[PDB]
């Protein structure tokens, strides 16, 4: 009844890939549970409608927990229970947070994908393709200078950085270079950690391995003595990468607890990125199946918005609904109570705090897709509380799930309510804005409209940045919020519903590989740090068997 | 193009089969890759082992070696004779292949395949002694973020950060840049992967038992008092254990000829012994009647290393050796220039012969037999060859024209190897001891095998080793640093240079290993890209690989 | 040329004669500059002080100021009607006579002189400022060097170094680079010499005594438990006090028309007051019946911080003051564009006035006369003068053209400063006090003075003043250190802006004075060579000087 103590029986992912409908020259095995599936399944089954697709999501996340992929796994086992044919579609952890504050299972309880142990680590070498990929990016840039420097680049302009899978603070700001003129030349830049760097954002939405390939070459490193732009193509380096990205073109074939086939491919951050799984993983699930669910980082006003506004927007998805996960104490607390008084009943800040709710119900219906909500279960909730908090969702079908707990079985009538709304109330899909609007135009829409605030205020260097843009061509492209994701707010202590406040933007990111970037605050913790006590200062294996994964 | 090579494999999981393994005890990558575990071994612990045979070389020229092609074709060509053998080789480094191109796994008719594969991620061994490694740096400089808890002075951290591509940029860096919430500024710099520590102690392991341990042993830096510090001293090696706990699986693969191929690990032949895994050997040893190995550089560092280092710990004994050596290579070693190759020469091939000749007295000296191997050539003329054939009067010595005539080329060494493995036996000892001294330890390797009549130490060269000794890691073995180019560091003295001697700069101890000492400028542990990267020039189809 | 107005000087020794100062009390530096010893103050201690005339100006336009001139001016007229004054001034770092050039000392005949020796090395006395900061800083540094024995964080240092040119490439460095052998690896900078604190209390002190007390109280960073050290704690302002030993003497000189002037010491504006020397004004005052000093910037910072910072500590009590203002700097007040003051206007005369105005009513609010000058201009035709002149409905106002008429243009002026110096009497308060919150202080400056309806402070903002109360300097002064070209820190708000408000983003304390609170980036503490340097034009010929 403890998570990393349930890794138990799974069967071979080839039985599985037969039984969804993939051959043998289609599947290339990682051991008998792991397998990356040619994107030419896909390719043979364009012409095949797709399934329904299914996001889930949850509310204003706080310290006090909700569970996002718990319920994502439990929905589908349970939707596999009613006899569907399902799939779940998920990214796959940093190697980094294994060792800081050590890695969580994907959910978990009776809720997850496995096997474990291999996906929180190399599981099929994703990363490891998308940090050299990247990093030869960096060194390819270096070299440049260090032959003559022919583009003409002004080092002080590099906005590329470098990037590793760790959390090393040590390497947030560095110089470069030194040595003399037979070690390149001196600069000052930085390692990200690189679930962040913009490698793994294509990775996520590229179509293919020469869609790939063409971003690869779209994007820009830094600038010359002018302004105008260099590029990674001028560099001739998307070659090269995408030769480094050729095994991760794949999705990666493996199961949850009960056998139900997923989908674990990508994983960028939901603030500097769209935080979805790769679209390819997703597109491939959507023909193997009739149902496919797959979740989207942070809160409802990021991982959703974005994963609308762009995601189904690059692929032409079309959502038929969107599971929400609240959970009665982090509802609570946006009701105003403290993280330590959270297990005593207090209806009021219960209701309080369902504005929260309320306006993520509200904000998932200006998509045009049906909401449907999953009071994630708590051992404290009571009834004068859950109850409350049901028919306080007086707009959209509200569910108990016992998912964590009770494996499928307790996500069996969240199932029921979802194939229900799915069947009465059918989707009518529309990406929040048109990309022929202003830069500042839509990112008011998605504050003013989504985030629920008056209007947005930038600073010189946002202005500035802001225009070196527009008329530099990359103007109409989507619009990637970089914020606090504790608040609808930039101020990480506005919890609840916060009404007449200001959005700041201070500065503003380019990702040529994709779009346009533009954090708040310092939204750019783009490298984590190892706590005081290393997660890792207790991690041993044993002669046979890990202690403290 | 040798690249076309690519062509008829035999799945992996038989070949295992077809060597007796049970299929639980191997994962795979695909169809003709996978990993074999460690079960084996300890599951056939008493069985009988085998015939090794590492095959090193000359001494190294611009004019074309053949320490690896040589390695394999003894097995297409041994094994071609219903033998129970395999190939225990290293794996390339990923940054060379955007740099100066990718290589034959081996050398035509013997490459081992797939070819990709083994250029590129593999099966992802790399990275896990990559992370493994930056992991250790990590703690080491988010510790001192703590309150340097162990009072140390981040001046002395010798233990630097690492990537597998060749990056100039990187070598010498500041970082912990950014105030009281980024760290603390010191100086450092990056390091090619392969030239990990964290890779030799893999290559020279007992098991992912054995690993944990020696990392634990690896020395970071000291404290403001001198007092070594050690991941041990962090708690790292478990969480390091198991960023490996894959990686230290030899990986089993085969070869154009279907031969069991053994490609686990690979470090340098100068800061490290260049020797492939202990424990893809020591399995292999097992697994099959004979194992033909290999070690790094000419025989004066990877053989004179291998014996001392390898064998040594493993308790081995090489009951056979041999040493390649082309027509043209040694004509250099006789004045003869590059670019004056094409033309027959003998007066040449006597002197340049000294070369070969030497080496083939250090192989000796370890108390093992030995065996001549001649790349055959176009331009190696009959006259030419002839005089060689004769030179090497002091034991056996045959033409292995595998390159181009498959196994069929190297038959005639196969035969003499069996041959000399039959009738010649031997007693394998360590060329030194572990107690003498420090110096005296390379001393004695100056002599016999480089062919010194001396060892001179730098102000700096002698309080390391006083260091050294003073803290304990005195009775360790010794890994020569030096040029390779040449017995001696000048890389310009040709053929067999003599009167000469070596002066030892500086000694940075390995502690999960040995002592590294330096004789030249051999601390290029970072290559560089050139003007022309085959990167510029590297390109994918919307379907298959062009350049690679 | 103004710089051919090189031309008949006095003896300095004879001009301290003429001011009665015993020999002995004076220290030449060639025949036509002096050092003044403390001798003469602290033998004069009790005797009249005098008439204060702190001449400031308007607010600061691309136009053409006057904070000078009109100050010198008004002592060649002020003076040339036998009165005992002298002119208390500025000594101009050198950086900026390679950079955008070397300016009259003053302007046209005013200018103190030797120009060249003014803007130059003069007496020495940066340079002893300069040692002084830097062997400081070199403690610093040093001192971690041998165990950090004081538990300091080099991460919180924030003593920079310092230099007196004008150089972008020393501003943000790191230093201590080179290993266990050269130090410990940290990040600074350099600021331009003028800007040091180390020079703020040179212009702050009561007597060498004073100093070498003073700079023991200077803060060079924290422990890392953020327990604040001090010079003091590092037993510095000894060696410190003596590199002073000579600076810390007034400087004597005269003018065209041989007036006692005395130029000494001279910070910046916004870090610093912008006043010249509190001993040597201090010393003026018995010297002489009057005194004509000068602050920096307009009057909203100079002005007000004069009066809160070098009158409040010396007790002193400014009998007067002045504030220039020309044509053409009110009309760009009047949105007229620098291209665009040729032609005569008076529509824009009135608007561009509320500036001028303002100031007006400012100067009053500390208990003080005041009275209008205006630098007599060739394009200042009668109409647009003559709705100046009245507008200046509030107090004394006249027209001093000193710039092109020696002391005879100042004399209008003249007369009118001692006909209001005589009958309008002031008593002195300083605008705010030293209890009032840190916030308050600020406060009652926003308002008043430059024009703001309220004050922000960022989350950085807050926890500085918050750490220093907690600390203890919140019963200090207060240094604004906003821009200036507009009453409030928008650079573009030109005139009398209103309705605005005032943000401070930082806050650094100056334990040697006060607190530093910063509006917008004017940490320009190092200024920037341009693309044509008065350096690359800077020759001497084998006789002398030429492009000065
Ligand atoms: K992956």
């Amino acid at each position: 009844d403890i998570e990393i103590a349930q890794a138990a029986k799974m069967k071979p992912v080839m039985e599985l890939a037969r039984g969804l409908g993939i051959q043998e020259d289609e599947v290339e095995l990682y051991g008998k549970y792991k397998a990356k599936i040619s994107l030419d399944v896909y390719r043979r089954l364009k012409d095949k409608p797709d399934g329904k697709l299914i996001l889930v999501t949850a509310i204003t996340p706080t310290p006090a927990g909700e569970g996002k992929t718990t319920t994502s796994v439990g929905l589908t086992d349970a939707l596999a229970r009613l006899g569907k044919r399902v799939m779940v579609c998920l990214r796959e952890p940093s190697l980094g947070p294994s060792f800081g504050i050590k890695g969580g299972a994907a959910g978990g309880g009776y809720a997850q994908v496995v096997p474990m142990e291999d996906i929180n680590l190399h599981f099929t070498g994703d990363i490891h393709a998308v940090t050299y990929a990247h990093n030869l990016l960096a060194a390819m840039v270096d070299n440049h200078l260090q032959q003559g420097n022919v583009l003409n680049i002004d080092p002080r302009t590099i906005t590329w950085r470098r990037v590793i899978d760790l959390n090393d603070r040590a390497l947030r700001n560095i110089v470069i270079g030194l040595g003399g003129k037979a070690n390149g030349v001196p600069r000052e830049t930085g390692f990200d950690i690189s679930v962040a760097s913009e490698v793994m954002a294509c990775l996520c939405l590229a179509s293919d391995l020469m869609d790939l390939k063409e971003r690869f070459s779209r994007i820009v490193v830094g600038y010359t003595y002018d302004g105008k732009p260099v590029t990674a193509g001028d560099l001739e380096a998307q070659g090269s990468m995408a030769l480094l990205m050729k095994d991760a073109i794949k999705p990666n074939l493996v199961q949850t607890l009960e056998n139900t086939p997923a989908f674990i491919h990508g994983g960028p951050f939901a603030n500097i990125a769209h935080g979805c799984n790769s679209i390819i993983a997703t597109k491939t699930a959507l023909k193997l199946a009739d149902y496919v669910v797959t979740e989207a980082g942070f809160g409802a006003d990021l991982g959703a918005e974005k994963f609308y506004d762009v995601k189904c927007r690059y692929a032409g998805f079309k959502p038929d609904a969107t599971v929400i996960v609240a959970t009665v104490r982090a509802l609570k607390m946006h009701g105003g109570v403290p993280k330590s008084d959270l297990a005593t009943e207090n209806l009021e800040a219960l209701r309080e705090g369902f504005a929260n709710l309320e306006k993520h119900i509200e904000n998932i219906g200006k998509f045009g897709v049906p909401a449907v909500v999953a009071i994630n279960a708590f051992p404290t909730d009571t009834e004068a509380e859950l109850n409350l908090l049901y028919e306080l969702c007086a707009k959209a079908g509200a569910e108990v799930a016992l998912s964590w707990a009770k494996g499928g079985e307790g996500g069996l009538e969240l199932a029921r309510k979802v194939l229900q709304t799915l069947e009465s109330r059918p989707s009518n899909f529309h990406v929040l804005y048109n990309l022929d609007l202003s830069i500042k135009d839509k990112i008011a829409k998605i504050a003013t409209e989504i985030y629920g605030a008056d209007g947005v205020n930038y600073t010189a260097e946002a202005d500035k940045a802001i225009q070196r843009y527009e008329s530099l061509g990359y103007g109409n492209l989507p619009v990637v919020m970089a914020k606090t994701q504790y608040s609808f707010s930039d101020d990480m202590t506005k919890l609840g519903r916060p009404r007449n406040f200001t959005i700041t933007v201070r500065e503003v990111r380019l990702s040529a590989g994709g779009r346009l970037i533009v954090p708040i605050t310092g939204a750019i913790m783009t490298m984590p740090g190892l706590p005081k006590r290393p997660a890792a200062c207790n991690i041993d294996i044993d002669a046979d068997g890990v202690i403290t994964g």
